[PDB]
Protein backbone atom coordinates (compact mmCIF):
# COMPACT_ATOMS: atom_id res chain seq x y z
CA UNK A 1 0.00 0.00 0.00
CA UNK A 2 1.33 3.54 0.08
CA UNK A 3 1.63 6.19 2.39
CA UNK A 4 -1.11 8.70 2.76
CA UNK A 5 0.35 12.05 1.40
CA UNK A 6 0.72 10.03 -1.98
CA UNK A 7 -2.57 8.30 -1.57
CA UNK A 8 -3.03 5.94 -4.75
CA UNK A 9 -6.20 6.41 -6.83
CA UNK A 10 -7.38 4.36 -9.69
CA UNK A 11 -10.51 4.43 -11.96
CA UNK A 12 -12.89 1.28 -12.82
CA UNK A 13 -15.28 1.22 -15.63
CA UNK A 14 -16.65 -1.31 -17.60
CA UNK A 15 -16.91 -4.17 -15.41
CA UNK A 16 -18.78 -6.42 -13.20
CA UNK A 17 -18.58 -6.08 -10.18
CA UNK A 18 -20.27 -8.71 -7.12
CA UNK A 19 -20.55 -6.35 -3.91
CA UNK A 20 -21.38 -9.25 -1.97
CA UNK A 21 -18.25 -10.56 -1.58
CA UNK A 22 -17.43 -7.48 0.04
CA UNK A 23 -20.24 -6.91 2.53
CA UNK A 24 -20.55 -10.70 3.44
CA UNK A 25 -16.91 -10.69 4.81
CA UNK A 26 -17.45 -8.56 7.83
CA UNK A 27 -13.66 -8.66 8.58
CA UNK A 28 -13.56 -4.77 7.75
CA UNK A 29 -13.86 -2.84 10.91
CA UNK A 30 -15.53 0.49 9.56
CA UNK A 31 -18.11 -0.28 6.59
CA UNK A 32 -19.71 3.30 6.11
CA UNK A 33 -21.31 4.39 2.68
CA UNK A 34 -22.73 7.49 2.59
CA UNK A 35 -25.08 8.59 -0.06
CA UNK A 36 -26.83 5.10 -0.29
CA UNK A 37 -28.15 1.80 1.67
CA UNK A 38 -24.96 -0.24 1.53
CA UNK A 39 -26.93 -3.42 1.13
CA UNK A 40 -28.62 -1.97 -2.00
CA UNK A 41 -25.08 -1.83 -3.87
CA UNK A 42 -25.90 -5.06 -5.73
CA UNK A 43 -29.45 -2.96 -7.59
CA UNK A 44 -27.84 0.02 -8.87
CA UNK A 45 -25.74 0.74 -11.70
CA UNK A 46 -23.19 3.19 -12.78
CA UNK A 47 -19.71 4.14 -14.16
CA UNK A 48 -16.28 5.92 -13.39
CA UNK A 49 -16.01 4.23 -10.19
CA UNK A 50 -13.15 5.70 -8.44
CA UNK A 51 -10.93 3.77 -5.44
CA UNK A 52 -8.30 5.57 -2.92
CA UNK A 53 -6.43 3.25 -1.04
CA UNK A 54 -3.72 4.15 1.48
CA UNK A 55 -2.80 3.37 5.75
CA UNK A 56 -2.96 5.77 8.12
CA UNK A 57 -2.94 5.72 12.24
CA UNK A 58 -5.83 3.90 14.04
CA UNK A 59 -7.33 6.76 15.54
CA UNK A 60 -7.60 9.07 12.28
CA UNK A 61 -10.00 6.75 10.58
CA UNK A 62 -12.87 9.22 12.54
CA UNK A 63 -11.25 12.50 10.16
CA UNK A 64 -12.22 10.31 6.48
CA UNK A 65 -16.01 11.32 6.28
CA UNK A 66 -17.30 14.79 4.94
CA UNK A 67 -16.81 18.18 6.98
CA UNK A 68 -14.08 16.74 9.12
CA UNK A 69 -11.31 19.16 10.59
CA UNK A 70 -7.78 17.97 11.95
CA UNK A 71 -4.19 17.33 10.74
CA UNK A 72 -4.78 14.39 8.24
CA UNK A 73 -8.04 15.94 6.96
CA UNK A 74 -6.68 19.77 5.96
CA UNK A 75 -3.18 18.49 4.77
CA UNK A 76 -3.46 15.47 3.57
CA UNK A 77 -6.53 14.07 2.26
CA UNK A 78 -10.00 16.49 1.83
CA UNK A 79 -13.47 14.79 1.30
CA UNK A 80 -15.85 17.00 -0.39
CA UNK A 81 -18.73 18.00 1.90
CA UNK A 82 -21.26 16.44 -0.71
CA UNK A 83 -19.44 13.34 -1.57
CA UNK A 84 -21.33 9.93 -2.58
CA UNK A 85 -19.89 6.52 -1.58
CA UNK A 86 -18.24 4.44 0.48
CA UNK A 87 -15.38 4.39 2.86
CA UNK A 88 -14.09 0.65 4.26
CA UNK A 89 -10.86 0.67 6.47
CA UNK A 90 -9.56 -3.01 8.49
CA UNK A 91 -6.28 -3.94 10.73
CA UNK A 92 -3.03 -4.26 9.28
CA UNK A 93 -1.14 -4.83 12.32
CA UNK A 94 0.18 -8.19 11.24
CA UNK A 95 2.40 -7.41 8.47
CA UNK A 96 1.98 -3.46 8.21
CA UNK A 97 4.00 -3.29 11.85
CA UNK A 98 7.31 -4.37 12.56
CA UNK A 99 9.18 -5.67 15.91
CA UNK B 1 9.74 -30.84 25.10
CA UNK B 2 7.37 -28.14 23.27
CA UNK B 3 3.97 -26.67 24.42
CA UNK B 4 1.67 -24.70 22.84
CA UNK B 5 -1.47 -22.76 23.63
CA UNK B 6 -3.62 -19.49 23.44
CA UNK B 7 -3.76 -16.46 25.90
CA UNK B 8 -4.91 -12.88 26.58
CA UNK B 9 -2.62 -10.04 26.38
CA UNK B 10 -2.13 -9.88 30.25
CA UNK B 11 -1.34 -13.21 30.87
CA UNK B 12 1.88 -13.49 29.50
CA UNK B 13 3.01 -12.49 32.43
CA UNK B 14 1.64 -15.31 34.17
CA UNK B 15 3.36 -17.55 32.32
CA UNK B 16 6.80 -17.61 35.08
CA UNK B 17 8.27 -19.52 37.15
CA UNK B 18 6.57 -18.86 41.05
CA UNK B 19 3.94 -16.92 39.69
CA UNK B 20 -0.05 -16.26 40.73
CA UNK B 21 -3.52 -15.86 39.41
CA UNK B 22 -5.97 -17.48 37.27
CA UNK B 23 -4.34 -19.37 33.98
CA UNK B 24 -0.71 -20.00 36.65
CA UNK B 25 -2.82 -22.04 39.06
CA UNK B 26 -5.49 -23.32 37.20
CA UNK B 27 -4.46 -24.38 33.74
CA UNK B 28 -0.89 -24.13 33.15
CA UNK B 29 1.98 -24.48 36.42
CA UNK B 30 5.45 -23.90 35.69
CA UNK B 31 7.83 -25.84 38.36
CA UNK B 32 9.78 -23.20 40.17
CA UNK B 33 13.17 -24.70 38.92
CA UNK B 34 12.08 -24.84 35.18
CA UNK B 35 14.80 -24.54 32.83
CA UNK B 36 14.16 -23.94 29.07
CA UNK B 37 12.59 -20.66 27.76
CA UNK B 38 8.88 -19.07 26.97
CA UNK B 39 8.23 -17.35 23.66
CA UNK B 40 5.45 -15.51 22.65
CA UNK B 41 3.73 -13.08 20.29
CA UNK B 42 0.29 -11.47 18.84
CA UNK B 43 -2.04 -13.19 16.68
CA UNK B 44 -4.44 -10.61 16.53
CA UNK B 45 -4.81 -10.78 12.62
CA UNK B 46 -5.72 -14.28 12.54
CA UNK B 47 -7.09 -15.79 15.56
CA UNK B 48 -9.48 -13.27 16.11
CA UNK B 49 -12.82 -12.17 14.34
CA UNK B 50 -14.82 -9.40 13.89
Amino acid sequence: FASVYAWNRKRISNCVADYSVLYNSASFSTFKCYGVSPTKLNDLCFTNVYADSFVIRGDEVRQIAPGQTGKIADYNYKLPDDFTGCVIAWNSNNLDSKV
